């Protein structure tokens, strides 16, 4: 009706693996392979653990 069970969000690339960061650009939940080792470069992720106000994104430069 309008609940329901729920499971967490899985990195689109990697069907199999716990997601460790998450995305704001995007606002996507995805790993940090994708973020160091993929697309979400320009992107801005955040430690998942908190997570709180202000980025935290020095180290990795953002292409196009
Ligand atoms: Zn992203
Ligand atoms: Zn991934």
């Amino acid at each position: 009706g309008s609940s329901g069970s729920s499971g967490h969000p899985m990195c689109k690339e990697h069907e199999d693996e716990k997601i460790n960061i998450y995305c704001l650009t995007c606002e996507v939940p995805t790993c940090s392979m994708c973020k160091v080792f993929g697309i979400h470069k320009a992107c801005e992720v955040a430690p998942l653990q908190s997570v709180f106000q202000g980025q935290k994104t020095e180290s990795g430069p953002s292409s196009g």
